[PDB]
């Protein structure tokens, strides 16, 4: 009855299930968790891993011997459980000092700071077994037009990036990079605040090939755009290293529900593509349990993350495989969206009189697309009502 | 007092000043006005061209000889005034054939027939001596998720972009081509949707060096973006081409204002980053003036987004050029943000003890960015109460 | 399998079925179609009844001949069928001299214009059986600040609905009015913009008990409202007279996709409340069949309006009656919420020591609400994954 | 130069220069002030007076000691300068006991607790010369839809609301209530959402003479309303008892700019509005000095929000009193909204030919409203530029 197993490839932050529910009007109502017992319970949910930013594991602050003791605790549950860490990231937005930013903050001193600790987090890394090392620039922006030159932030940003790449290069590591882009909040407004300005930006770094996206459900939506459509954007480009699975209701706060609450028929569009196009990456969770809940509540949440995702799977799959959807997309002509428009070339295409000149326009106005009897199946299939 | 002269290069599309008032729940409210008065009107009016849609100039329909005849009665008002087209665009949403699209249609036929009609026209654009060739893919998109296929609808997108490149090439045309995004309608959601976007897919045509965008205020903001801030990211990458100016009052239907309604602070610092960054190309309205309005306010609102124009300029120039801004500017930072943040190296950064070991983050965190005061000399420029 | 009968009470707007599919981009990609031929159609896919605005059914312009012709027409069509005709309105938009507004408008002869022409329709509506008569002042705002003096537009509203209870008061009809609210579009900003605005404003008219509300799912929605809570306090107040049934996808121009479609979670709950309340009244759908489709895609979109209602009760019903879900109300503390609060008085309050001095705050605090595990019961009822 | 006095009636919460800069991603970058501080800086800027919640003046779990302590040295500051108290509120927010609200969580211990705890402030705010009493419900609501049933939450606030009119009344206070409004965070959605919920609910209180609303600025903006608009419904209701002034950039998270950031031109009609009403309250600022600033720009933030209410108000009043715009306004007809539209009444209105059968609906359609011309004047005004 859609039980998850480490096979499905269920990841999730640290700081989801430990968050404590402080939020910009109220205290924490919950005790902190310890990260091996965040792991453990993970485990008998079913999930594959955890990720963790450098402050969830080490305390900010926390001498050479502190640190080494909390990796050792840390390194045993996972050899406890099996648990794998497919992804790492750093905390750049916590601290007061990074209250203008960390890779753009105006002064120059914040900034290099900013790069020393990501890159002593990228060993960390490295030795844990992650492939992926996401940026999240949420204090990279401004409230006011005055404080912040674009584009010398760009410039600055570019370097950060660039830093980055020669460090892992010269390493030997394998390791990539992905950004997860954020329309607002913390700041006014962030830059680089969807997957679209992300992948523009990646194709200015110097070596393009080592960065991608880490684009998150609720994001995109802060901007009232389709997600499903910004990721076969990004599938398209190539660059989908990694994803960031959660609920959002509409253009507000960033809410962090659970996956599949917030924009339902947006899930299920979303597992479509997903499976479809045969994604083979981490199906990581970032979500935050509601602060009126107790601990139990918590691990309810996180393993109905877990059931949303198999259940949508399995609703997705009967209506690709559904004799009658087969022949609803043949009459709406989804078969010839995906033939060449002109194979045969420009210079054929220009003396085609059918292409032009003796063109029907009538005709081909009066074809109705039939995408109302389409997206009801869908509708059915999504409710198990076929 | 603020009189705009053809030096300037303020231009209107004809479709702006000619919108007859037809909304989704009404009926036009003025009569149509012939291409050749618009010119004139907009002469007297200190504008120095205009821009067109193919339909706009020749309506749908016509033989080979109208079509003629509507050319020379348009160049003669040109010839007659001294106005110039700067740019010209295809009208691939109007008519019922592309109730699915232009270039990604389902129907193969109906894209075949797009491409031949947006050739046409970029042979009368340079005719009339315009340097680029805007694309508004107005219908491009879709109302329901299994309409669509994203990525084969991106794969006849890019076909359609990399076959018009063949085209201007192979003719020896000096055109450039700018995509202009949008987030929604008429379409439930948009492909490209935003500069982020558009930017990304550019990087993926066969010679991205013939592409680049035409941001429009009201687009970016119907998103809840920062206008000023994604025309940074264009500039950035030497894509900014050609600009859409109006106004927008936030997340809501394409209001397309006079410049200067809507949002009046981001457009204080869209005139301020054009001025400083010494944008050269014409500073175009794509507005409608509301249905409430007869002949006489159609003129008045033209007029007063040139008006607009001309004290934000002031304004900006005044604020950049003031000894206090100048000072202040330096007090939150703005010079080190300009300096690169490693000049020295990878190895010097990773030596370097004052960027981590015994770097003081309590101090660096207790140092105010002064904003807050930047941003008031900002507004007391604005109001003209310095 | 979810086959509408006329005993569910679904009703259809002339113009919903009969939208020809012209938009603020395009023309009309369907021919129009004959009131008698409408409710046929809808007779035959299971609807109760349909309604009207005066300009759908007679021609504006119409003589007093042309006038009778078409009312015969119909009530022979109704008469055919047994479909009856539960509500009426004016249309006060669509017309140039309406640009400026209907009963707010700020030149007098136009508001007394409105008046005469909404009392006409009150007769006709009356004679066709109609029990309520919705009022949606689409044109009633201003896309400028100086334009609309907002006391002066209230003082105007409340007259003609004032007169306009004289008028039927004074006819000895049995007729409501229920005002439908829309937060914008076509107007910049529209009056009483939302379902709080219009419960508020109905307080202050001379016989409020004639004014209730006529919500419509995608218009609270255009504000990021949510549209079950706003129902709740229409119902709560007693003024849920009538409702508009439809799709949107958040934040952007009025969608008015088929019921179902759009945010699919918030109609369950909307199906929910109605069905708990017992809201007896039509259930009618605003909608607008898609310009993509053809006459085939139009009674299809039509059929799925009423089967997605269907399919909702079910799930809904078998939520409510579900021993499991019962239970976990119980344990949200639902049955709590529904007991007063201080029956005993605000002596007995005040007295009360175990609400203030020895109160433990510490001990409330850390009990959880249960809110996710009952919100994934519902997911799983909406599903059919139980 | 533009200069503020006591007599201008501007006043500060505490909570608003005293807030440290804690975001839902980062922590305090200023230390905390003490109350006594606060109101002497605020004196020497010119402010009139002061506001609190409950735990901004007497820390939460303070012993009665505490409490007398803390009021003694608060009232010696105010004898000192001068500084008056105008409005008081109570914290049912912060603390985790409140997390599902505080008059309509589940759990009916807490609801009588948050009684007992508002009382006990009313009594203090009393004693310190306050006149109004508000109300913000920032915990009523919910994030998901089982968990809370609005009918009877609504039963429940009225419940708490009636109870503070019985206490008030009983005492012999002369204080009245305003509720202040908000669409969403912290919550997923909060009960009366809006100005026009709030006035709705009002009317079905038992002494609804005693209760008005406190609007802020920036939550109407964040469900994307005209606040100008929802601010002369208030007027017109003669339900204006307070006012809370701010700054936001559209639809996202709570903002709380300084006032004349975010909509420069929303804030001109704003005040145009006020002055021109003879609105005589405080001109109360909720705001948050950005967690970018130190001490030195909290107070120019705080100067900042005085300074742009008093350009502004010049701006309107020079609108206002300029002969070329008395002459627009009435070319635009605002003279003529001003009159009735039937005072004849009814009958004479039917009888009227002149209304309907002789109307001639053409020549008032062609007729502008010359909207344009006018707002064009308010922007050169609001820019000095006449
Ligand atoms: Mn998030
Ligand atoms: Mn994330
Ligand atoms: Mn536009
Ligand atoms: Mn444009
Ligand atoms: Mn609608
Ligand atoms: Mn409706
Ligand atoms: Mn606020
Ligand atoms: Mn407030």
């Amino acid at each position: 009855n859609y039980q998850p197993t480490p096979e499905d490839r269920f990841t999730f932050g640290l700081w989801t299930v430990g968050w404590q529910g402080r939020d910009p009007f109220g205290d924490a109502t919950r005790r902190a968790l310890d990260p091996v017992e965040s792991v453990r319970r993970l485990a008998e949910l079913g999930a594959h891993g955890v990720t963790f930013h450098d402050d969830d594991l080490i305390p900010f602050g926390s001498s050479d011997s502190e640190r080494e003791e909390h990796v050792k605790r840390f390194r045993q549950a996972l050899d406890d459980t099996g648990m794998k860490v497919p992804m790492a990231t750093t905390n750049l937005f916590t601290h007061p000092v990074f209250k203008d930013g960390g890779f753009t903050a105006n002064d120059r001193d914040v900034r290099r700071y900013a790069l020393r600790k990501t890159i002593r987090n990228i060993d960390l890394a490295v030795e844990l077994g992650a492939e992926t090392y996401v940026a999240w620039g949420g204090r990279e922006g401004a409230e006011s037009g005055g404080a912040k030159d674009v584009r010398d932030a760009l410039d600055r940003m570019k370097e950060a990036f660039d830093l980055l790449g020669e460090y892992v290069t010269s390493q030997g590591y394998d390791i990539r990079f992905a950004i997860e882009p954020k329309p607002n909040e913390p700041r006014g407004d962030i830059l680089l605040p969807t997957v679209g300005h992300a992948l523009a930006f990646i194709e200015r770094l110097e070596r393009p090939e080592l960065y991608g996206v880490n684009p998150e459900v609720g994001h995109e939506q802060m901007a009232g755009l389709n997600f499903p459509h910004g990721i076969a954007q990004a599938l398209w480009a190539g660059k989908l290293f990694h994803i960031d699975l959660n609920g959002q209701n509409g253009i507000k706060y960033d809410q962090d529900l659970r996956f599949g609450a917030g924009d339902l028929r947006a899930a299920f569009w979303l597992v479509d593509l997903l499976e479809s196009a045969g994604y083979s990456g981490p199906r990581h969770f970032d979500f935050k349990p509601p602060r009126t809940e107790d601990f139990d509540g918590v691990w309810a949440s996180a393993a109905g993350c877990m059931r949303n995702y198999l259940i949508l799977k399995e609703r997705a799959a009967a209506f690709r495989a559904d004799p009658e959807v087969q022949e609803a997309l043949r009459a709406s002509r989804l078969d010839e969206l995906a033939r060449p428009t002109a194979a045969d070339g420009l210079q054929a295409l220009l003396d085609d009189r059918s292409a032009f000149e003796e063109f029907d326009v009538d005709a081909a106005a009066a074809r109705g697309m039939a995408f109302e009897r389409l997206d009801q199946l869908a509708m059915d299939h999504l409710l198990g009502a076929r």
